[PDB]
């Protein structure tokens, strides 16, 4: 008799293994499927190389980082981060290095939070669409469960006021604890960053309810067009709402996207709540980040000038790159949703749907996969309430990959109509 | 309003706390309450540091490390901790690279190994004394019970068959599902090796009654002397036990102890389950290592002449000390249970007591950290049912701090009659 966890144990991970089948490779397999549907950002993994030599080492008082084994981390840790985090957000805020807490990178930052906040029954908004990860990290071993808010692509898939109220609303009526409103800004997979007057209605209804407002702004330093990005951090630091309940309000982070190290496990919980702080550190200890991994971020993070010019030209590039794949499809008709963050783009496929169904969305799917051999994600994956969309990356490869993906996409369409 | 666990939360810390505020030190603090509380390995820290000046490549293929990210682990991770594993349990029974999933520490391996065999509301059987994280580690996020299991010190606190069905048919009277049984081997706090024909009891009445046997053999290699350890692994390959159901049977292992690394976080979880293994896998994305940690560490563990040395010399030293140690602890009578591995020894302090309660222990306690100015742990704080045992840590620190620390207590115990 197993749990019932491990004995409730395969549909969109068709692409996930079309790749792993016959992964595109310049010299080994120039033809096979080319890697689209992972949110990796490699784009600037040089600059930590260069840093990682000269700037200096860094990593090896071994004994004290071998076996120290607090909850809390090596104090150098929490400072970078807080100094990194605040470098992200302009300045515009502080962060007390008092606050940072630990987790096994966002996957364990989130699953804490949830254990945090809500209880097994009770239930989280969340805007869709919406980073699946989330149906098993905040569902899984929480036994919390999700409620979508809805959002079309008539308006962005702007989060608007009447939407939050309507899906809450609905929740009440069907005797469901809501519990708090998980955010992701920037957006994935819209990657576009979240208006100022958008979040401050957000917080405020969160706040208008005594519900939790959890931001996952994992996606921070991504950002690498206007508007700014902006921190709900930030929106605790302007008068029209210093009178807002900051036991209400987290904020999830990881180091897997704006510095490409998902392997270091670097998951971070920034909450407002001092007890909402302490237990989510008294369950770091589940997730610890390795001393070693610690004790060369605070080496790294330390160094300004790598921050501040590894932040200004991890900007240019996924800029660079963004408009270049934007351009490339804007040749051959393909329109996405404008964005100005992220590590991927919206695409709308939808003028390819021969009908308006999520089948006719698959079959499309099927076809790029296993015709157009790109492995992307679709809409309906993320809980996409319309069908046509599919997420699409363009961080983790060459520019010589991009442009040939881009090539492949140009007679896919080409021979469409 | 936070959840139930996060709502839910200083009495055994009065060491831990003394310690801190007046920690020892030869120069600048030689009076200062020592650290004999924690069970760390730094006996062969200096071994390590030796090697860390040598090949391969320690620490650095960054972009491939700092972006792998597959729950299996970098390729030679795997292999490296069964090799380790193997050296370990004499290197006689064989172990399985594919089988090998990661975990924060025994911490991770010990919350993830329950929620894949458990359900809340669902019991464990433990023998005690036991480890006291377990209280959390086993209970906290998974509605897990612990149900304990009677050892005295009568027949040197050794788990009996009749010990072990007493409890499992007491807790179906109440109708606690007893879903499975935990054994610690070698043990903390006895630090002692189980005796083969014992497992082959326990493991007998496991399978006989479709519960799980979860062995934490964190302490593997820290036997110093006989008998040999013998690894439920290896118990699973002999001819008399073929039968024996291998669904049931589970490994947590961890370098923490063996290898003083716990700042690593290298947690293990080994399953003879298939499914056990698929569903400890999946939740392993919560608390993984650090590629850094994994690529370091699988270059030293993939050193047959370190790992040689290293296990050779670590027995040798552990068998120095403790013999020191527990010389002289009875060059003024104060005896300890007789062992052959760990990183302590289960002292009987019975006999400085006033009366058989665990208010006489707690009173004793006090003096012992205040006056003494010595940290260690009260038997209690294990759930030892009887009054008077000490665990006390003797592998962290110098032959000159051991000495200060016996030489306090030949004091004490001088002055006392
Ligand atoms: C990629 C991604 C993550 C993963 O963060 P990890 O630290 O690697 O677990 C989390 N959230 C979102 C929205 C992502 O796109
Ligand atoms: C020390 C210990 C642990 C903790 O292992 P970590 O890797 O440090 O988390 C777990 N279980 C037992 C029985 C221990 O003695």
């Amino acid at each position: 008799i197993l749990s019932k966890l491990a004995t409730n144990e395969s549909p969109y991970f068709d692409g996930w293994k079309a790749y792993d089948s016959d992964p595109f490779h310049p010299l080994k397999n120039p033809n096979g499927v080319i890697q689209m549907g992972l949110a990796e950002n490699q784009l600037c993994l040089d600059l930590i190389e260069d840093w990682i030599k000269r700037n200096p080492k860094g990593s090896i008082s071994f004994k004290a980082i071998a076996n120290f084994q607090d909850y809390h981390g090596l104090p150098e840790f929490r400072k970078a981060i807080a100094k990194f985090m605040e470098k992200t957000r302009g300045g515009r805020v502080r962060f007390d290095p008092e606050r940072v807490v630990m987790a096994g990178g966002a996957t364990g930052a989130n699953e804490t939070i949830i254990f945090c906040l809500a209880d097994p029954g009770d239930a989280f908004l969340v805007p869709s669409p919406y980073y699946p990860a989330f149906n098993r990290d905040l569902r899984w071993r929480t036994g919390v469960q999700l409620i979508p808010i809805h959002c079309e692509s008539s308006n962005n898939f702007k989060i608007t006021s009447k939407a939050v109220k309507e899906a809450y609303e609905n929740a009440q009526k069907s005797n469901i604890k809501v519990k708090g409103l998980i955010l992701t800004n920037p957006s994935n997979p819209l990657g576009t960053t979240l208006d100022k007057d958008t979040l401050k209605s957000v917080l405020s209804f969160t706040n208008q309810h005594n519900i939790h407002l959890v931001c996952d702004e994992i996606y921070a330093a991504t950002v690498f067009d206007t508007p700014q990005f902006v921190s709900i951090a930030e929106i605790l630091d302007e008068q029209e709402m210093t009178y807002c309940n900051k036991d209400l309000v987290h904020i999830v982070y990881s180091l897997s996207k704006d510095m490409g190290l998902p392997g270091f496990r670097v998951g971070i919980i920034y909450s407002f709540n001092d007890d909402v702080v302490n237990c989510a550190r008294k369950m770091s200890s589940f997730g610890l980040v390795s001393t070693q991994t610690q004790y060369f971020l605070a080496a790294m993070l330390s160094d300004e000038k790598f921050v501040d010019n590894f932040l200004r030209e991890s900007a240019m590039r996924l800029g660079k790159r963004h408009k270049h794949f934007t351009n490339g499809l804007e040749v051959v008709g393909i329109k996405c949703l404008k964005n100005n963050a992220g590590l991927f783009c919206w695409m709308d496929l939808r003028p390819l749907l021969r009908e308006s169904t999520f089948d006719s969305e698959m079959s499309l799917w099927r076809v790029i996969i296993n015709d157009v051999k790109l492995n992307v994600s679709p809409g309906s994956s993320f809980e996409c309430q319309e069908p046509g969309w599919f997420r699409v990356c363009f961080a983790n490869m060459d520019d010589g990959t991009v442009d040939i993906a881009l090539a492949r996409i140009r007679r896919f369409v080409g021979v469409e109509k």
